């Protein structure tokens, strides 16, 4: 069966490779454990907060933190959903922490940011049409979302190495506390959803599962742990420094944006399709209804300020330098097409130029239905974007535009969502807008790596295989766990502790709206502690 | 230079290399991919291929992999394989030796521990060539053509490539292959001729592993997981595996029972498998007779049925239910009308009723002048997974005080046969659980509990798996380099026997899904010991 | 018992070091060897100890003009002809530029970072000599080594001396697909490469380098439709691999149809449908005009059925003017190599067509299609529809459809098709020598190679080393010399076909890669020394 080559081509210390002393490992029994909370209602604005207490003997050590949420049957009328992920952009804070202090501690967005590349915990979380299609309800008790629970995976550097890096106990009590981002977050509603009693009524119903683990004669050894910490910079700001950098692993960067000065209202949202191409389809399928009308005269129930044109017979409207082409057919004979012109329109200035949506589309063609009295579009050419789909309502009709702004139908309007989603990159709903043209990181006063292109992102996507990366500058390339991480390392005397950020921002078109979305400079540090476990669980921050 | 001024400023400990390591030689072997036909026997006279691997300079193996040859298809009717048809094929799989059998497995449990693998699911069959469902329209038409499959059959001595691999001390291993019924893979309609096919059909296989040529083999005992299974008696909500001495994993399940139907099913979509894919092929062969556009009273539709014409504003009311039919450029001669009891079920005259046309809300099309037939454009439904997974039979069994199939017999015969043998839960996606809580009892006391899923959750999570099953895991030990953790018996105190009991959720009578039996499955995980002298050996932990 | 603590570890220190993304501007000469455009990068500094993770940028300047324009997928993949890492004792690991594109091509966020985008790979079209085609974009690409596996222990140590790498580049011709109406001429003068190399390097302190081990592969192309290649002096081989490119030289590498963006099977087939029923379905006012006389172009029955041959295609199209009737196009494209032989007739593969005429457009659009074409139909150039082997006329399109052909010159191309979905290699035969090494009569290998390491787009692959990388020296396939065992020797059978599909004059080359066992050590700077 071998050929004859093989065997004919076949002193030195030869390690065994199809053979191993399969060793005895420490005598131990693993339990799935689940524990009901305590929650209380103070810290801050009144924020929901979960504790979970463990101290039992038969609990050795701990890891994989998983959090249930129940989420309750939504009734009522207007249209209602969940955010993706709905169970990690939950959570505002998680700490584990022992009579000593606390052992650690992770920022929502940063926890979810360490599953992102994690499919199988994303959809955990909360991922599927059930949850994030937005529903829409017809009667005070008609059933808009059904129960449900989300499963969402803390992930913790307990994991890292299974048993080896678990959490060890000893006799101390460990105490994991959860703090909740208000449920207006996690959800996309509009304005005939009745979100007044929604909030009242919404309770947090939370329960704490852990894989225990009875250990007979434990042999604990110090272990070391990194700790990330986050610096928020101030509104558009393009700086940020970190203090008391001693012995960091690695230091990230990015960007969100700020909607406060809005509504927080937007025109479209695609629901569970999450694709760039969803959520322009999505703008663009809103807006159709109002772009082009089949009616009986000039069409009715739009602003004084709409401008709304009959299609000239060659099919052909121009708007300035745009043309548009609009053919409908079966259209009554009572009845003409028309296109409205400037359906969204913004400037700073009368009489310079101007950010109109109208002008975003070269063709629109379709059918009209005398059965149901509506125009079904067929194929549509345009240049919608996924910026356009990102744009605050409010930011159309703010006083900085001349024009009223937003000439759709009160219908559309209606229809617009609230959606405040805590973990949003960028200034795009896709974070695809790459808003940061140059990157500089001070170590002290000396410049620690300074780049032109995300050149950090690409190594971060790539080391992680992560599509969801930043750019991160990276210390350790050690591996976790049998040793002590790398760092970068301060000297003090010479004023070295501190991680300073600066960012230069590209700069937008005035007459964008997308101008006057806020920014936020976010930069993360990753800090080595020692772990020991002399009388109770401590940290030390290694200097 | 080009590294920073700063990095290169803040730069006697005992230290280990990270920059280098020490090359250490390994054994000197050899290794090579050999292929095996074996033989064939047919002893409810079910097939078995069976490989002998006798050769002196084979000292170790692993990553065996069974390919199937599946013959050209001629004749009439409606045919395809189901997805992932070369696992199907399987029933059972042992590996033995001189001294017995050393690893077998349930074609079902070997699906599930590959069911992550997208490359061996793909191999062995998953392509709209094979899972599409073709047509022959003449008896020498070409239904399918042949094409050959390749079955990743996952031993536990794949897990460390050479370290785990199966070794030989000159004893001879058989491996030996029960396939099922062909009826088990292969969904076919009622004019395909399926008992010539069955008589016809021949499970053509090879055996093909890697081998590995060693010198001076230094040989070690390990252990191996071996898994085993157990069900529970019809719609019982409880089953137990006895001789319970040192199990690694204990995994729950469920699977519909069909034996009671035909396995006939109304629709199915072919090569695309997703939830929204069942349910649209299901909403698209009832739209056929669930708003017809005819020339008076729509004929050919039992006296049972209520077809009534739409209403000039397009809402037809089926009880509290209100349906919206608009279809456009309908003859100036026709009407268009709406089946208001496609399907329906009662088990009660004149009380309550599931009736699957309530089911739609709004359905929008324009008619078609030059193909004679409505071509629609938005349906509003709640149609959901289970609805199409429910047999045709009962929807008209004895329970049933209706009709209940109003279809006409256009649609009736191009029903669907599927006899997969490897469904889970009640619905073709294994989407619906079933389960409202588990008990795991290890003797008489409660070893474990749960009111939803989070052993699945775990199993999903530390197996990087989209579909688990509710696991308890004991071990989480690295394998191979470890003796396995294990939970142990204390036969003294009627402790070596896992029970398990759930609380199914509670249906209604007038669904027809509260009929499909269900079975409990529990997969326990014993270790064994593998030895080496004189011969392979396996001995069961106690 | 005596057990092994699985529930704490000691914390080894490591080597004290500091690592640091570096990326480097490059000299890009234009000489060698068809003025095929070159980018040297020299890493010499002092303080960088060892380094991996080449990652090497291109920025894609802006394409104005007029035309139609894409980008292949993974572009920037693509546009490596050749990397090169040497040093002051030569060359210490270098790669061909489809081998290190293969070695990548289960990794997709690397594929994604090449250039994988509609952005970048959709076929734009550009209205007046001014429109913006392509916007300038950068790609990434992740030039992969051996020093990679495991990280800082793998990595390439300087020692003190000068690394050079070296990028040779394809034609940009390789990377662009386009139309005719688009200026190639002067695109081709105008672009040039433009490179950046970035790289992780660590500053080791008191750095301990030991000797190791290194797989570098090398490959051997036949002759155009040779089934036969030779690799020389194999002394101590980890892997072997065999797969097919096609030839398109006899060939004005235009294509009928290319999907884009959207890469999957069934896109590159509805993109073909779409383009071939502009001209096989036709709503005209009397017998259509515009085509060929070659093409037999029938006014479809009221039945609806047109019969070609034993071929029935039904085509109803609805809402037609009253003095236009409905035409099938029953020869669109045929090919046959006598006058008394089968026909292959792309018509005949369409069973079934719907659609409605839109009085607006004055344009049928299509509803539903039954067909059966496949991959295979997708990828024939054009010019084998008009070979001189074809006794037919063979491409009876419109003129008009006939502008809208693509020309395609991918260098990664491989098997017949252009997802690689037909096997073409019936047998397979591996010799050492003169011995058969290795046969087999179905894709076992390649069923393995992709098994093993879960992949859908693996190759017929012997694997001699089964051993993890790095901490052990490489299993390898060992020569004799004195038994003439230092060649391995492949020859294929190619799966025969009916002479009259045009995909059977595809000429086809068989491509051997064999990876060679290197020992690399560190005296007078690094060196790399063939293992014998
Ligand atoms: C998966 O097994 C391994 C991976 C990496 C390192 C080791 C090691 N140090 C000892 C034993 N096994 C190892």
């Amino acid at each position: 069966a071998m050929n004859n080559t093989i065997i004919n081509s076949l002193s030195i210390k030869r390690s065994n490779v199809f053979a191993v002393d399969s060793q005895i490992p420490t005598l131990y029994m693993p339990q799935y454990i689940s524990l009901s909370g305590v929650m209380t209602n103070d810290g801050p604005d009144n924020q929901a907060i979960a504790s979970f207490e463990i101290r039992d003997q038969y609990i050795t050590a701990l890891n994989h933190l998983v959090l249930s949420l129940e989420l309750p049957e939504v009734k009522g009328m207007g249209r209602f959903g969940y955010v993706p992920y709905v169970g990690y952009k939950c959570i505002n804070h998680v700490s584990i922490s022992s009579c000593n202090g606390v052992i650690w501690e992770i920022e929502g967005e940063e926890l979810y940011n360490n599953c992102i590349n994690n499919t199988i915990a994303l959809k955990h979380s909360g991922y599927s049409s059930e949850l994030n299609d937005i529903s829409i309800g017809l009667t005070p008790n008609d059933t808009i979302k059904e129960p449900s629970t989300v499963y969402v995976y803390i992930k913790t550097p307990f994991d890292v190495e299974d048993t080896f890096s678990s959490l060890k106990l000893s006799d101390s009590k460990i105490t994991v506390t959860v703090t909740f981002n208000p449920v207006s977050d996690i959800v996309i509603r509009d304005s005939s959803f009745d979100f007044e009693t929604f909030n009242k009524e919404f309770v947090y119903v939370p329960e704490l599962s852990f894989i225990g683990y009875m250990v007979k004669n434990v042999q604990i050894k110090p272990s070391f742990i990194e700790k990330p910490r986050r610096v928020i910079g101030q509104i558009n700001q393009p700086t940020a420094t970190v203090t008391e950098v001693h012995a960091a692993t690695s230091l990230s960067v990015y960007t969100k944006p700020y909607y406060g000065n809005t509504d927080n209202k937007f025109i479209s949202y695609p629901g569970y399709s999450q694709d760039e191409k969803d959520y322009i389809d999505a703008y663009v399928s809103r807006l159709l209804d109002d772009l082009v009308i089949v009616s009986d005269g000039p069409p009715t129930g739009y602003p004084e300020s709409a401008e709304i044109v009959e299609v000239p017979e060659d099919g052909i409207v121009s708007i300035q330098d745009a043309d548009v082409y609009v053919k409908i057919d079966n259209v009554p004979d009572n009845m003409s097409v028309y296109l409205h012109t400037n359906l969204l329109m913004f400037g700073t200035r009368k009489n310079s130029f101007i950010y109109n949506i109208s002008k975003k589309f070269s063709a629109i063609t379709g059918t009209y239905s005398d059965a149901t009295k509506r125009t079904i579009f067929a194929h549509i050419s345009h240049s919608i974007n996924i910026i356009d789909t990102s744009i605050p309502v409010s930011l159309w009709t703010s006083q900085r535009n001349v024009y009223n702004g937003d000439n759709r139908s009160a219908e559309s309007k209606a229809k617009d969502l609230f959606i405040n989603d805590p973990f949003i990159k960028g200034i795009d709903f896709k974070n695809k807008t790459d808003i940061i043209s140059r990157l500089e990181v001070r170590f002290g006063n000396d410049v620690l790596y300074s780049e032109n292109g995300p050149i950090s992102r690409i190594y971060n996507e790539l080391l992680t295989k992560s599509n969801n990366g930043t750019r991160t500058l990276t210390f350790n390339f050690t591996p976790k766990i049998f040793f002590r991480p790398t760092t970068i390392t301060a000297n003090v005397s010479r004023g070295k502790d501190k991680l300073s950020v600066r960012v230069v921002y590209s700069t937008m078109d005035v007459n964008h709206p997308i101008y006057y979305v806020q920014k936020q400079l976010v930069v993360v540090c990753n800090d080595l502690y020692k772990v020991s476990y002399d009388q109770g669980v401590s940290i030390t921050k290694i200097m």
